[PDB]
Order: structure tokens, then sequence, then C-alpha cells
């Protein structure tokens, strides 16, 4: 039938770069592993190597996921290559992945980037390969898009690769975790819920073993070698607001859109609390990000007005101010500027929201955009705001952040709104759902599986 891969002490250097040395690849056929580690380390590289057939691999067909050519072929045509069962096929995943009648027949010329990727998605998916391998699948996709494919890869039949830091993803998806570490690779049975527990525990152990051999060779002395066993504490706490009197934050009458274009928002009214959690759903394109800038004053509505207290504190994260910030400063410099704080105190809030010490001192426009990332987490953290609002917060860190986040957005004691696509950030900040939608924002009066429920319903999907 289906035969499996077991490569061992494989070595791969690439870019001058010591990726992978005497590491092992076991994919057994059927099953589903999701590969993670931190950035940079050589993910990709791995799945481009198999793509290739660098590393000695079987002849299984195998698929690696790209992005897809921009020409004016419509877009279920560039997934097709009986025909209606096929054609149907490719449409039912197009909807799916967020495609209406109109940009299913839409030429691929006129997608943006993100959307050729989905159409690529759509593809591959479709192909149905003994091999299937994913690249960030989720990074990049929409709320609906990564609800629709969770719920679609649960019955998947054929073997999965995919590496990603969507935590609710993977733990719906895979059977298997396959972690890169120390340029090895470490198996795990189980979806990232028990990888977690036994690398805790692991490091746990390592630490205990650590120190009964200091102590043992302390006690030879006064009558192969371990190290000690490397920390990871991120805390993103951000301090708690003191009382704010109403209103809070709002939008009155807003109509706004860009110059020749039909508006986006029409007779908007919205408003939060001091204790709001709101994620902000619906389909690239819609309007999510607009609606964040509209609440933070750097849109201007057209008509009607934003109102927010003449005390309150915004801070506001997205991706494209990660790119801003001040470039030639390193981050201790721009913390202790912006917020005349002391250098401890910048040390401790950069260590915290996860940049090492070594980044510290490193000018900004050399850093990656996780580094920057984190830097705009500790400036939101310094700024002592009462609104979080967070553009796709989870798109450069790692789960062990997203995790911290959580936990930090749940401590909080101010009022958060976000766009993302991470359903266990979503969920487990008991956020409450708002689509855009009819040129306004509707509210999902239940919690996000009553949303997951209602997205898969609109799409005639049973959800599993
Ligand atoms: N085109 C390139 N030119 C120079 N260096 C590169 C290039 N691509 C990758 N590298 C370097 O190789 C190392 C590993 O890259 P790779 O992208 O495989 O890591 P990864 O973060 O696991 O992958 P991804 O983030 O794409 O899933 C990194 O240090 C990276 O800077
Ligand atoms: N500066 C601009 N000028 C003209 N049109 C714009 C501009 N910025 C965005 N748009 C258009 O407005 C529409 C909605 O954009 P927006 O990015 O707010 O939606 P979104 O995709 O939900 O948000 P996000 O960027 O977080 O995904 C898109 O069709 C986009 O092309």
């Amino acid at each position: 039938n289906a035969s499996d891969i077991k490569l061992e002490k494989f070595s791969i250097s690439a870019h001058g770069k010591e990726l992978f040395v005497n590491a092992d690849l076991y994919i057994v056929a059927g099953r589903r592993y999701g590969l993670v580690g931190p950035n940079g380390k050589g993910k990709t590289t791995l799945l481009k190597h198999i793509a290739n057939r660098a590393l000695s691999i079987p002849p299984n067909i195998d698929v690696l996921l790209c992005e897809q050519e921009v020409v004016a072929d419509e877009t279920p045509a560039v997934q097709a290559v009986g025909a209606a069962a096929a054609e149907a096929k490719a449409r039912r995943i197009l909807a799916g992945l967020g495609f209406d009648p109109e940009m299913q027949n839409r030429p691929t010329q006129k997608f943006s980037g993100g959307w050729r990727m989905r159409v690529s998605l759509a593809r591959a998916l479709f192909m149905e390969p003994t091999l299937l391998m994913l690249d960030e699948p989720t990074n990049h996709l929409d709320l609906n898009a990564v609800i629709w494919l969770n719920n679609y890869l649960q019955g998947w039949r054929k073997t999965l690769l995919i590496v990603s830091h969507d935590q609710g993803f993977l733990d719906d998806v895979c059977t298997d975790i396959i972690h890169l570490d120390a340029q090895r690779l470490h198996y795990y049975r189980g979806n990232y819920m028990t990888f977690k527990k036994m690398y805790q525990q692991k490091q746990k152990e390592l630490l205990k073993q650590y120190e009964k051999q200091e102590k043992k060779l302390k006690e030879l002395k006064a009558g192969e070698l371990l190290k000690r066993p490397k920390e990871y504490t991120v805390r993103f706490t951000f301090p708690d607001p003191p009382p704010l009197s109403p209103p809070v934050l709002g939008l009155h009458g807003v109509t706004f859109g860009y110059q020749g274009q039909k508006p986006l928002f029409k007779n908007l009214d919205f408003g939060i609390d001091m204790d709001s959690r709101i994620c902000i759903v619906g389909p690239n394109g819609v309007g999510k990000s607009t609606l964040l800038l509209l609440l933070t004053g750097k849109l201007t509505p057209t008509h009607g007005e934003m109102r927010k207290n003449h005390r309150l504190k915004i801070g506001f994260f997205n991706q494209q101010y990660a790119e801003q910030l001040r470039m030639e400063e390193t981050p201790t410099e721009y913390l202790q500027r912006g917020f005349n704080l002391p250098y401890q105190d910048a040390r401790k809030c950069l260590g915290r929201f996860g940049l090492e010490s070594h980044a510290h001192t490193i000018q900004i426009c050399k850093l990656s955009g996780g580094q920057k990332a984190r830097v705009v987490f500790a400036e939101l953290a310094c700024r002592e705001p009462d609104v979080l609002i967070l553009d796709e917060p989870t798109n450069n860190l790692d789960i062990e952040s997203i995790d911290a986040l959580g936990e930090a957005i749940n401590e909080y004691k101010g009022a958060v709104i976000v766009v993302s696509h991470d359903a266990r950030l979503i969920t487990e900040t008991n956020c409450q759902l708002w689509v855009v939608e009819e040129q306004s924002v509707s509210q999902i009066d239940g919690d996000f599986e009553d949303y997951k429920r209602e997205v898969l319903e609109a799409l005639g999907e049973v959800m599993v």
C-alpha cells in the first residue's frame, strides 16, 4: 500500500547554518504530524528538502504547498487542473476558504497575495496526495477559513505534515507532534497538549538530574557531563487600569470608505465597556482592520464620529506598526526614551515579552518580525492602556507567548478588542464575537462553538 519514511541520522546545512545534525525523520503513512519549533530553526528548509527529495525519500506522491500564479485563469479552473463532481468539489473547497461565487469565477490576477495562497491551498487539498505538507497554513487565513480548514482536515485520511504555531489547530488535527530542538527532531504521540505535558515533564526531570549530578560531584570532591537546562519565562502581563467613568469608546453613526470605493461601513453604532472582550470576525477584505483603525482614531469617519473618554489611553497592535517603530534605536533605548523607564525596568519588560537578552542591544531595523512584535507588546505594556486593540497579534508569536498573551488578557482589567484566527486565544479569553457584514457589525449571541457551527452551517458542512 503506502510506505513509511524512516531516514536516520541525516544532516542539513543551509544558508551557512547547521540546521540538522544527525536527525531522524519518521513519518508513518496515515498519521498527521505537527512540526513545531522556534522561528528560523529550519522547519521550512526541512519541508523543502523533503519535497525536493534532496533527502532520500521513497517514491510516495508528495506535495508541498506554496503560492499560486497570477494570470487570467479563473480560481476553480486553477483548482480543477464526473467532471461535475470534480468541479463541485473544487468549488466546495473554495467556498470553505472564503470564496463566494464571484470570487470563484474571478481571474486569479484580481486577487491579492493572501487570496492566491488560499487558491493554492485549495489546490493541494483537491489533489489529495499521499503526503501533504503545509507550511503554516492558518497563519494568514481569517477565522472563518481556519474553522472550515480545521473541520475539513479532521476527515483527512492520508498523511499530513503541518508546520504551525496555531495551538487549537494542532490539537484538533494532529495525531503526532515533532519538535525541532537542538538541531534534531523529537517525537511525541498525541496532539500539542500531549507534547507540552511530556516536554515540560522532561525539562523538570533534566533539572533534577543535573542538580543531583552536581551534588554528588561536590560530595566526591569534599570527601558525558550534563548542563543546566534553559528557562523560558514569558509573562505578557499588562498593568491594570484605574477606574474610568463612561462613556469609554464608541462609534456613533459612523460611515467610512476609501476614496472612489463603496463605503465599508454605513451608519455604524458600536461601543465598548471597560470589561469588554470583543473579537471582530469576517473574511479578509471585509474591513476588520479598517474598523480597528476607526476605533483608534487613526482613520477619520466620512460621516458620524468616534467618541472616547478624553483620558482613555489606547494600546494598539498591528504588524505594519512593527515595521515602523524607531528603526535606528535598540529596543532598550526605544523603551527608555519613549517612557522614561530606568534601564532595569526596560530590560525586564523586554525580557518577559520574549526578547532574548542578546537582542536588547541590536538596532530595531536588524530585528526579525517576531522580535519587533515583541517590542511592540512591551511598548503597549509601558503605555499603561485602558483598551488593548490587537490586529492579528499571534502571527509572529510562538505558542508559549500566545498562551502568555491569553493569560494576560484574562488577568487584564481593561478592555480588549482583537482580530485573530487563533481559536484557542479567542476561546480562552471568552471573547464575544462580532461579525463585519452588511456595512456594519453584528453581534453573535453565543460562544465560539456557536459561531463555528454557524460558519459551517452556512457552507453546508457537518461539524465534526
Ligand atoms: N533565502 C534565505 N537566505 C538566507 N538565509 C535564509 C534563507 N532562508 C532561510 N534562511 C535562514 O535559515 C534558517 C532557517 O530558515 P527556515 O525558514 O527554514 O526556518 P523556519 O523559521 O523553521 O521556517 P519557517 O519560518 O519558514 O517555517 C534561518 O536562520 C534563516 O534566517
Ligand atoms: N489605504 C487604502 N486605500 C484604499 N483601499 C483600501 C486601503 N486599505 C484597505 N483598503 C481596502 O478596504 C477593504 C478592507 O480592508 P481591511 O484590511 O480593513 O479588511 P480586512 O482584510 O478585514 O482587515 P485585515 O487587513 O486585518 O485583514 C479591502 O478591500 C482593501 O483593499
